[PDB]
């Protein structure tokens, strides 16, 4: 799809077995996820942006359904104010900023 | 262009006569560029982002260029970490995102 930029580029994803719904974010290094369990290993990560740093949970090799387009990637889990698709899972559904 | 992910997306801008480098944010609403100076009268905004919200100076009407095209439109000046160009200019210079 080619998707505009006169909202907010939205779209359904699945994590953990749980649809959620995710911002795709070229300002984003990282995919960012609001509180949820997710098997498997972390370790904790601060993150900063606008207003500062929060402390974030950080699970590798998690698998994830983006607009129906499977990847893999690392996810980091905790108190953001919305679900954000960052590039490294950006990268690996073939997304690309076009004008 | 067509630009890819696997690195920031990372443009040139000229505001002011001046040069900057500044992020194309498809996850920002409105562009966000460090303190500098600006023409006209300002207005006052709030934003929210990771870590919280911050107060930005809003200038409405800026003259930019954004990786060569030409915009027109609001500014918000404040201390974020790195120069965001958001989807206000972004449709202005007919970018979108496709997969
Ligand atoms: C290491 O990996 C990451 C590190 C940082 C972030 S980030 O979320 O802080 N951010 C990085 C930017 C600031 C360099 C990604 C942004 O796209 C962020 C993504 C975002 C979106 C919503 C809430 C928080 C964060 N947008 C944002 O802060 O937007 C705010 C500034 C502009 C006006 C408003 O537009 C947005 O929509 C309305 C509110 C925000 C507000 C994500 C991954
Ligand atoms: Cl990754
Ligand atoms: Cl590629
Ligand atoms: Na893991």
């Amino acid at each position: 799809p080619q998707i505009t930029l006169w909202k907010r580029p939205l779209v359904t994803i699945k994590i953990g077995g749980q649809l959620k719904e995710a911002l795709l974010d070229t300002g984003a290094d990282d995919t960012v996820i609001e509180e949820m369990s997710l098997p498997g290993r972390w370790k904790p990560k601060m993150i900063g942006g606008i207003g500062g740093f929060i402390k974030v949970r950080q699970y590798d090799q998690i698998i994830i359904e983006i607009a129906g387009h499977k990847a893999i990637g690392t996810v980091l889990v905790g108190p953001t104010p919305v679900n954000i698709i960052g590039r490294n899972l950006l990268t690996q559904i073939g997304a690309t900023l076009n004008f």
